[PDB]
RNA sequence: UGUCGACGGAUAGACACAGCCAUCAAGGACGAUGGUCAGGACAUCGCAGGAAGCGAUUCAUCAGGACGAUGA
């Protein structure tokens, strides 16, 4: 697993398509903008298992 | 862009590859994990930007 | 919308005929004074709907 | 003058074409929205005193 | 107006005479300590609205 | 002394000019309201023990 | 929560305290390093999506060209 220390206003990019970003924090919650294409799907992971129980259709 | 709030030690997801986790806050500083294959490269902006200019890790 | 920041007894303007006033709080109340002629009507929203429920006609 | 008194968040307005309203207290202060065309002027009174010198924000 | 935050047995201080203590907690319900003078007096707020409204001292 | 049992939320009140408000639990800690005049001096017991050390007034 | 800025046209900003804050790190490790401890303040929390998203009242009513009037 890769570990890095961001702040406030700064960016990740992950493969050649998606590019993350920290908008700002608010205490113990952590505001994140994510910028990946309609191609691929984006979710926190307390739906994510929700998704993945059964339903949704494939590519 | 898509924006979620996640408190620390909550995660998100992307494609089927792809997890991050906020592993904690530190001031302004944010902690995250993330947890993809090797297949993929994983970069702040910073680093990338000499990357896909056409080349790897210097060394 | 323009906003502007007033602390109460500080003054505000529109166009080269109107001076606005923040004249002071009381609880969630806020007294404001308006000074325009009587050439412009002056009004809250919930009073300035019956201006515009007809008057296309004077007297 | 024409003086009332609205509570935070409610609304007011001026002439036929100008919106006002009382957006919220912050101590003090007033945060005070205008919604006017540009065919009219809205600033501050120690503002007002530059544009009245004989201009309109240079460049 | 100050906001502290005390853990059970420790204790705080207001004016020169009276003493406050935790004695502990019961889930939502708290064990509270009030040590004052005889110059003034002290109730919960259900009682001290006998006191001040214009009582304690008769004709 | 005078002893209470006080849900979160709830009020007490001293003399006639103090007011006590428990804003609510944290486990053992245990977040507390203090409203009283500028005319009264208030600190937890600890730092009351560094002023009562024969001088109720610094350097 | 208070204060500041802002000729700004934005339901806007910016600053500051009860845990606070900075630096390194092409690193794939839940990475590394430093220095700092209680105030006169009811400060962190919740919902969700393709959006740099959204919500979070210690006083109140009548009203009018008057810095309006009055009170629970």
């Amino acid at each position: 697993m890769l570990i890095l220390t961001r702040k406030v206003g700064e960016s990740i990019n992950i493969g050649d398509d998606i590019t993350i970003t920290i908008l700002g924090v608010s205490g113990q919650q952590v505001r994140i903008g994510i910028n990946a294409p309609k191609d691929v799907a984006v979710h926190r992971e307390e739906i994510y298992q929700r998704i993945q129980a059964g339903l949704t259709a494939p590519d």
